[PDB]
């Protein structure tokens, strides 16, 4: 069920993708 990933490997993707 996507209501994992869609909170974690995509808010964290987005995170990998905003970190500096």
């Amino acid at each position: 069920h996507s209501k994992g990933l869609q909170i974690l490997g995509r808010t964290l993707k987005a995170s990998m993708r905003e970190l500096g």
